[PDB]
């Protein structure tokens, strides 16, 4: 219950100061705990999800630095305290906090890039999740795309298309095509290097390996293949990462 994902957030809080005092609570955790391996510990699992979920929701960038040590601090006060078990993946929902790891150093890899081409193409994206408060406060706002930043790449897709649709392709036009070619593929070497120091996301890049097809029908040679090493450099991610799962399941 929320009592309890709200006494373990309260022991990670102690959990930076010292250790004997939440090493107790995880200690009448054990013993007061169901251990019934089948729900009960995807029950403990769906609290160090829901509190990985807040160290993420959580000066915007070197607080979402702050942040990635944070849910580092995090994920070792769990190795410690042990937190040695429980994992719901299932579907749509331990590689969880991987996954919400990579995409905090996604985060910091488009927050690094910030021009207003692409400031442009996430207020869009954001405005259509739903409205934005108007009491300034306008990023419009990043700590819930991070949590689903994942959106803001099928949307700063949809904003290259329709930035496509006035292209009139015409040079100027087929540079901005590329500009985003070039933040979501190097946001996604972000999340592959991030598990080197360990179907809505693959469809907006067979999009843009087909948009990046049409384009280079009307190039100059040079730029026709910075863009082809460019979506080689992306297919060698999606075909990396079939390969991955292939290999978990046998």
């Amino acid at each position: 219950k929320i009592k309890l994902l709200k006494a373990a957030f309260l022991q990670y809080c102690r959990k930076d100061l010292g250790h004997a005092q939440m090493v107790v609570d995880e200690l009448f955790s054990s013993h007061s705990d169901l251990d019934s391996d089948s729900e009960l510990d995807r029950a403990v699992t769906q609290i160090s999800v829901d509190l990985m979920d807040d160290y993420p929701a959580s000066i915007i960038l070197h607080q979402l630095e702050d942040k990635m040590k944070a849910h580092s601090f995090l994920m070792d006060f769990i190795h410690q305290v042990g937190l040695f078990g429980r994992l719901g993946s299932f579907p749509v929902r331990l590689l969880l906090c991987e996954h919400a790891e990579k995409l905090s150093a996604a985060i910091v890899l488009k927050n690094h890039h910030s021009r207003l081409s692409d400031l442009v193409n996430t207020a869009i994206l954001i405005a259509l999740n739903k409205r934005e408060y108007e009491i300034p406060s306008n990023l419009t706002p990043a700590d819930v795309f991070f949590r689903e930043v994942s959106q803001v790449d099928t949307i700063c897709e949809c904003l290259l298309e329709h930035e496509e649709q006035v292209l009139r392709d015409s040079i100027e036009w087929a540079e901005v095509v590329i500009n985003v070619n070039n933040i979501l593929k190097d946001m996604l070497q972000a999340a592959s290097h991030y598990r080197q120091n360990r179907r809505t996301v693959i469809i907006r890049q067979h999009e843009i390996v087909l948009k990046v097809a049409y384009p280079q029908a009307d190039s100059n040679l040079r730029n026709i293949v910075t863009e082809q090493l460019v979506a080689l450099i992306d297919c060698f991610l999606d075909g990396y990462v079939s390969q991955l799962k292939s290999v978990d399941k046998s």
